[PDB]
């Protein structure tokens, strides 16, 4: 697949089954995502971002399927405006920026 | 040539003939560079990102050079902790997100 970036690269995921649209995002080191619920076993994080830091939690080793690929990667959930797939989920399934 | 995101897609854009390292942002929908004066022609603006909103000045048809590519484009100047090359600059330039 490929995304000619003149909309906002925008797909849905499946993070632990639930359906949530994400944005590929190749300007964030983590992923980041709001409005699911994980559990218990996260530890509190810092991100920082455009306009200053927020605190998420962070679960590791989350599964994930996107794009009929299936990964397990860290997820952070917390108060962002939009749902965003970082570096950390883009190069597990393999995508590319191509100039 | 290709950004396999294993690291951060960084490169150094020239703009208006001054070198500048900005981030490839695919999570963005406009440019922001720090430090670069370009006058009193623009038109004042607001972004919001992760953590809040930030005031940027915003300037029409700025010279950008990268990786021998050159482009005129929108830029932003406004307080940002890096420098980022959104889809407007990365549409310019012909850059698609693949998998
Ligand atoms: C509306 C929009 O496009 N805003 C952009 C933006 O903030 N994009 C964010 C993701 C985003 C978009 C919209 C709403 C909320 C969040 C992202 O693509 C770019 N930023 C770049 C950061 C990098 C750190 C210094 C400041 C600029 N990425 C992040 O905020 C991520 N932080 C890091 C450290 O990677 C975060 C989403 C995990 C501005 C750069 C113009």
């Amino acid at each position: 697949p490929q995304f000619s970036l003149w909309k906002r690269p925008v797909v849905t995921a499946y993070i632990e089954g639930q359906p949530v649209e994400v944005l590929l995002d190749t300007g964030a080191d983590d992923s980041i995502v709001a409005g699911i619920e994980l559990g218990n076993n996260y530890s509190p994080k810092i991100v920082g971002g455009i306009g200053g830091f927020i605190n998420t939690k962070e679960y590791k080793n989350v599964e994930i399927e996107v794009l009929n690929k299936k990964v397990r990667a860290t997820i952070m959930t917390g108060d962002t405006p939009i749902n965003i797939f970082g570096r950390n989920i883009l190069t597990a399934l393999g995508m590319s920026l191509n100039l």
